[PDB]
């Protein structure tokens, strides 16, 4: 609770980093064939403003790491090439420099 409005700033910052709304909700396997398979915790900017409002991130540290496991898992999925695999590490490390 100290840390929410915080959180919502974090939040909105990293959205504004990924206009075209590509970490917004969960990636289902209909977009993304084998995703399920392959990605084992999934996790979406949709999802973690749940988690802020629900007040289940204790701490700046389980936030920034529900970021992290969110770049990691697009950079495992889609491939080093791809507009989605760039994307996720430049908010990477953009987001984790905001935040430290």
């Amino acid at each position: 609770t100290p840390i929410q409005q915080l959180l919502e700033h974090f939040l909105r910052q990293l959205q504004r980093k990924d206009p075209h709304g590509f970490f917004a909700f969960p990636v289902t396997d209909a977009i993304a064939p084998g995703y399920s398979m392959i990605i084992k915790h999934p996790m979406d900017f949709g999802t973690m403003k749940d988690k802020i409002v629900a007040n289940e991130y204790k701490s700046v540290t389980e936030f920034k790491a529900d970021f992290k496991l969110m770049c990691d898992n697009a950079m495992t999925y889609n491939r080093p090439d791809t507009v989605y695999y760039k994307l996720a590490k430049k908010i990477l490390h953009a987001g984790f420099k905001m935040m430290s």
